């Protein structure tokens, strides 16, 4: 089956804090998701999701901190 990287990039002086709440939301709905920080925990990796979450993730980071950069790639 397809499966999906998704990449968040917070900018900004809160932009460490907004990973971290985001991390534990998706960690929280998905507790077994690959899910890293890169960048200076400025950079948030979630791996191997099927292509139904990482659309729904996507939306449901860029509604909430739209100045997130938000990269999905679907294999």
């Amino acid at each position: 089956s397809t499966k999906c990287v998704v990449r968040f990039v917070f900018r900004g002086d809160l932009a460490t804090l907004m990973l971290r709440a985001v991390k534990d939301h998706l960690k929280k709905e998905g507790p077994h998701w690959n899910i890293t920080s890169t960048n200076n925990g400025a950079e948030l990796v979630v791996r191997g999701i099927h292509e139904s979450d990482a659309k729904r993730i996507a939306k449901w980071v860029e509604k909430r901190f739209p100045g997130v950069h938000t990269e999905t790639q679907c294999d």
